[PDB]
Formats: structure tokens, sequence, C-alpha cells
């Protein structure tokens, strides 16, 4: 529970599923986010009887939460700070720059953080690159694991709602909402794929129905242009139909290592 007293706000950062976030400093020295959970938008008896895991969570590639303030409306959630915002838009705008092997760095650093996630058996649940930030370093972090669990909205927690991460899902989460360490591995594919296309839309032109039709049937993302073809093996491997023939994180994380010592 952090002090609400503690924290100056200082900029505004953008709205996000729950609304707005800002940038502050806790205590007049250290950076952070502050999301003020928007009423109605979130599951917060729920989500405050369960946040303590979430907090415990500590790792080098995590966006790290580091407290909430519950004893006022609306809540916050207080996260470390990231200044160059999130990974797609980071693609985005610096394209013209990254070597390959910048590209690679950024799939090791989200492995990272995912094998650290696996080893503590928590879900991500929604892994893309725009829940993926990046520093002033350019260091890739995740973020914003396991809240897709407290949002309410029936456009984002339905798997035929428009803002369902569709293009992220394995087909056993878009028939059956069956969510395990293999629905964050094909997400993770699917962001490895992002990182290569330097922040392409996966499926661009099929709609959300048209995507989940398609790789049910087998369709997978093709190879791009700056992906070598290990890498491209690493990321075809999280695509899987079965879940069980899918890597986990830590054979993911040796693969990419094997890759760059390679290289
Ligand atoms: C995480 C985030 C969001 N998203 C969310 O809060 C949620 C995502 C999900 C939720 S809530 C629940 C379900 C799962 C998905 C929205 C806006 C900012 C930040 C955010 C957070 N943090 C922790 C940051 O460090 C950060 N950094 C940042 C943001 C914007 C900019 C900068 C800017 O100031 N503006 C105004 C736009 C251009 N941009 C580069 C720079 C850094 N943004």
């Amino acid at each position: 529970e952090i002090d609400p007293k503690d924290l100056t706000f200082l900029k505004e950062l953008g709205t996000g599923q729950f609304g707005v976030v800002k940038y502050g400093k806790w205590r007049g020295q250290y950076d952070v986010a502050i999301k003020m959970i928007k009423e109605g938008s979130m599951s917060e008896d729920e989500f405050i009887e369960e946040a303590k895991v979430m907090m415990n969570l500590s790792h080098e590639k995590l966006v790290q939460l580091y407290g909430v303030c519950t004893k006022q409306r609306p809540i916050f959630i207080i996260t470390e700070y990231m200044a160059n915002g999130c990974l797609l838009n980071y693609l985005r705008e610096m394209r013209h720059r990254f070597q390959t092997q910048q590209l690679l760095e950024m799939c090791k650093d989200v492995c990272e953080a995912m094998e650290y996630l696996e080893s503590k058996q928590f879900l991500h649940r929604d892994l893309a690159a725009r829940n993926c930030l990046v520093n002033d370093q350019g260091v890739v972090k995740v973020s914003d694991f396991g809240l897709s669990r407290y949002v309410l909205d029936d456009e984002y927690t339905s798997s035929v709602g428009s803002k369902f991460p569709v293009r992220w899902s394995p087909p056993e989460v878009l028939m059956y909402s069956k969510f395990s360490s293999k629905s964050d591995i094909w997400a993770f594919g699917v962001l490895m794929w992002e990182i290569y296309s330097l922040g392409k839309m996966p499926y661009e032109r099929f709609t959300n129905s048209e995507t989940a039709e398609h790789i049910a049937q087998g369709l997978r993302l093709y190879r791009p242009h700056l992906a070598s073809e290990k890498v491209y093996t690493i990321m075809y491997s999280c695509w899987h139909e079965k879940a069980d023939e899918r890597p986990t994180f830590k054979i993911l994380l040796s693969n990419i290592l094997d890759v760059m010592d390679e290289n």
C-alpha cells in the first residue's frame, strides 16, 4: 500500500484498458507510472483480494508493479516507468535504425521475463508488443501481466469481442477459453513476429473472425524479411496446433541464446 501523499503527478501518458495513466514521481525521486483505475473498468475487489502475488513478481525484464493505493476512489496502480513507451510504437518509430542483433536482443529480453513468469506459474494472458515497454536504454520489459483477468469490458473479455487479442491467441483459447503457459507461448511467437516485421499488424486485412478461422485451419504468419531461418524456426515452434507440442520458455530462451552464440 503506497501513500498517495508520496506521489507527484507530472504528465499525462495516455489511456489504456483501465483509463488514464500518468507519469509521476514517488517521494520526489523515483520515476513511476500511475494507472488511475476508471470506476466500473475493473473487478477491483477481486484485484485487491488477489494482488499480492503480482506485486511479488520481481525480475529485471518485468515492468515492476510497485504497489497500490486502495484507501481512496479511484484506486491507483503504481508501476516502474519506461521512458520510451510501448514496444509496438517504438519499433514503428525507429524502424530504419534497428540491426538484426538488436531485434534478437528484444526477443531475449521478453523471453527472460516470460521464463520467470512460467517458473512462478503465473500467466500473462495478453502478451503482445503493445504490452511490452522500452526504457531509456532500449531494454524491453513485459508489462501488465495478469491484469486482463480483472478487465470489465465485454468487448475485451469475450473471444468474439472487438478488443479480444484474437491475433495473439492459440486455437484452444479461441475455442475453449483454455489459458495456460502454452497460450503465452503462442502469443510470444506472434510477438517475435511483431518484432521482426518491425511492428506490422499480424494477419493485417483479415478480420478477427477470419484470423480465427484461418489459424484453426493451419494458416500461420509468414517469415518476416529480417528473420533468419533459425529465428523463424523459433517463432514457428510456438504455433503448434496442439499445446503440448509447444516449447517452454526455458527451451525458447536456450534456442535464442544458441542463435546469439552462433552469430
Ligand atoms: C501501460 C500503459 C497503458 N496501458 C495500460 O495501462 C493497460 C494495458 C492493459 C491493461 S491496462 C489491462 C489489460 C492488459 C492490457 C496506457 C498508457 C500508458 C501506459 C504506460 C505505462 N508505463 C508503465 C509506462 O512507462 C508508459 N510509458 C510511456 C507512455 C507514453 C509515452 C509518450 C507520451 O508521453 N505520450 C503522451 C504519447 C507518446 N509516448 C511516446 C512515453 C512513455 N506508458
